[PDB]
């Protein structure tokens, strides 16, 4: 899972919503 480029207020980079990210969404790009 890639991180995102940088934080926002509506999508801090948390570690809990990485691991969510494996099964929900993996393939997600993270470039703004």
């Amino acid at each position: 899972v890639q991180t995102q480029d940088f934080k926002t207020a509506v999508q801090p980079d948390t570690n809990t919503a990485q691991l969510i990210k494996t099964y929900s969404n993996p393939k997600q790009r993270g470039d703004k």
